[PDB]
């Protein structure tokens, strides 16, 4: 095959994206031993679904899983009466998603499953696919030429040829695991033909971040999580928390061996210690690095110039109302609480009007990084720690470090019942979710 | 008596004011004729509660009216489990409010009833009084020096030795009298024994406007509904709509007779013709001109200098939701409507934060002006109809003219349900009052 591993494409035809997708236990082979995992499209991770703006998808859903599931359209404005994420689909049973690309859309958006209570063990075991919306801004040569590839980054841990347990601890801290693994692969070539590279990030891991640096280069940041930012961006480096995507280009400078690596970060996860008298909690600081990938820049690189402009960003209107949402933490109980609760599906906990603009201020008053999700309402981060976003972009995950307030400007669009949560999906799981309706 | 005729004022005595009330109908002489009105104390209008920051008021109400009533405390920042405007008292029963005067409050408020559906006939009939707050701004020399007295501009119409009937028509424009009485006498004489006079100043009509214009004088506002200005403000004229008070100097400038008048004013309000196949609706046009008072100023009149100062305004907090309420009318139903709903006593309408700053919008999309009254929580008027206020103060009542847009600052003080409606007190009987959750 080609020595870089990508998901298999499905791409709508005349407008229409209509595809069966099974959820299944998967034998198959992974960073070169056999295991089990649970899948979409009996791959992992599941295919990529590729679509432009207007395209009709009709997705039809088959769990073939011991217990009940459903999707989530990451990052798609969709409705929630279609990403709906209290439906579920008991297990023998099929649903159809069906919706239409919303018109001013582009990106790359992922689906995975939102049942709450049973999101961390089966996203964990390798349910999730990647989806692309295709922009008539891809047609600009600085972009048309670069060559493109979609990275997603996940990490696993195996044991007995399945997907290891959830530990309590693992609950606490969200689950890590030591395969740290690009488009399930382990640290694969790219072997790259063109100078300029294009490439779509994903972090569809449970908890892992990746602090991403490339050897002895900048990344161009050119898209969010949910769209193109204004002009592209230069950064030494890019932390991608739970949930989160980005597009950046790469610029190759010189012929070699470039290590794109996930750098040291403490995300503030938690240990136990007994150092004679104790028994309490200890931080188990940064991450180790890790090897992603290795990416071999080809003969004499002469790169394209970097597009001056990507997309405007929408002028919103005056805001109607500031929220707060504080999250806060019991970690020996492993509970996560927004506003001092935990979710209830039943209680409906903020109210707005759709076709306003709202300022959501989200405070991390725990001690981890919390990286805060909304469905169906993409966001412009205005700042975070009172720094301001030097960039404008829609986003739908924040991250937050420890103390942190995050002002977010959130346009709400689609009425309906949904949900705002921790995307460490433990957290998630284990109550740091809440519900907004939109009227 | 004095030539000038005032209210009796009942004074707080070692910070308590204790007073037994009774509602009652009682023959008294009114404007050289017989008549019976209802009345608070025995008298019309009622007596002057007169108080002190931080002073306790207990007033115990008896009802000897053939018909439940209630009183409101209007434009007291107090709790509405206290001033409640839900609250029944039966006929032949009695009710103790008690309640603190709050420590930052200055000016003049009132007293009538509220219950809803039995307002207008109560307050037309007579049933209502003042209640004064003296502040220490008061013992200023600019102040202290001048003459001070109450003007209560009540009108009034009487059939057969009673208050008139409401007609239908009284019930879509609100009911004015031909009886235009200042502290229920018929264009009293007042004779200045200062230059300077302090007047405080009450509309306690239903629905008649006061396009006040003293000849020859400008007038200096120094309070508005329910607090001083920062300084005094010069004005031509002042107009005051059914609900309002204000607060003027006067600086008598010769000697001589100057009429106080109630200029000529439109508020919109209807009548109907028959022109050969007609049977529609037709403006009565502005009021004709009504003298209130004949002013007599003394000899050789040298007024004091006006204070430089009065009360600094808060700064408030920034807001943190925006409000729009939409007035509308149906004339010939004589219905009227906030946010196309009449009130229903069982919805709330709004809930809102204790100790947040709203900004409300208020709308007139009907054809008479509305004063639009909120109880409980005291407002900072920003515009009104696209033009700055020139003044900070605290208002509780603020009229819109046809098509205007009045933009407040409203900090949410107690909690508890309350209301904001019409103070052409017909219209809020006819529907044009909401309710007001603080949590
Ligand atoms: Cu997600
Ligand atoms: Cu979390
Ligand atoms: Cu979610
Ligand atoms: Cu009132
Ligand atoms: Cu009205
Ligand atoms: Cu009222
Ligand atoms: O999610
Ligand atoms: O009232």
């Amino acid at each position: 095959g080609p020595s870089f591993p990508e998901p298999k494409v499905v791409r709508s035809q005349g407008g229409l994206l209509s595809l069966k997708l099974s959820a299944t236990p998967t034998p198959l082979a992974i960073a070169g031993q056999r295991a089990t995992l649970l899948t979409y499209g009996g791959s992992f991770p599941g295919p990529t679904l590729r679509v432009r703006p207007r395209d009709t998808v009709r997705l039809t859903l088959e769990n073939r899983l011991p217990e009940p599931t459903n999707l989530h359209w990451h990052g798609l404005p969709i409705s929630p009466k279609v990403d709906d994420p209290f439906l579920e689909i008991p297990p023998g049973e099929s649903w159809t998603y069906e919706f239409t690309v919303p018109k001013e859309l582009a990106g790359t958006f992922w689906y995975h499953p939102h049942l709450h209570g049973r999101v961390a063990p089966q996203l964990f075991a390798g349910l999730l696919g990647a989806l692309v919306v295709e922009s008539s801004l891809d047609a600009i040569p600085e972009l048309r030429e670069a060559e493109e590839h979609l990275l997603v980054l996940k990490d696993l841990a195996l044991q007995g040829g399945r997907p290891a347990p959830h530990t309590p601890m693992d609950w606490m801290n969200g689950k890590e695991g030591d395969l740290v693994l690009v488009n399930g692969a382990l640290r694969p070539t790219l072997v790259a033909q063109k100078a300029t590279l294009r490439l779509r990030l994903l972090n569809a891991s449970n908890a892992r971040y990746y602090r991403l640096a490339l050897q002895d280069h900048p990344l161009y940041l050119i898209a969010a999580d949910g769209g193109f930012l204004e002009e592209p961006l230069e950064v030494s480096e890019l932390l991608l928390a739970p949930g989160e995507r980005a597009e950046v280009l790469v610029r190759l400078r010189k012929e070699g061996r470039f290590l794109l690596q996930a750098l040291p970060y403490d995300r503030g996860a938690m240990g136990m210690m007994d150092m004679g008298g104790m028994a309490h909690a200890m931080p188990q600081g940064p991450s180790r690095p890790e090897t992603l990938l290795y990416l071999i820049a080809p003969k004499n690189p002469k790169p394209l110039p970097l597009p001056k402009a990507l997309s405007p960003f929408p002028t919103l209107p005056a805001p109607v109302v500031t929220r707060r949402l504080v999250l806060t933490e019991d970690m020996m109980a492993a509970r996560f609480f927004i506003n001092g609760q935990v979710f209830d599906h039943r209680r409906v906990d903020l109210k707005g009007q759709a076709q306003t603009v709202e300022v959501w201020e989200v405070e991390n008053q725990g001690d981890m990084d919390h990286p805060f999700h909304l469905h169906v309402h993409p966001f412009q981060v205005l700042s975070v720690g009172g720094r301001p976003f030097p960039y404008r972009a829609w986003k739908d995950v924040v991250n937050l470090k420890a103390g942190e307030v995050a002002r977010l400007l959130v346009p709400l669009r689609e009425k309906g019942r949904t949900v705002f949560h921790c995307h460490i999906v433990e957290h998630e799981d284990r109550g740091m979710m809440g519900v907004l309706e939109v009227g």
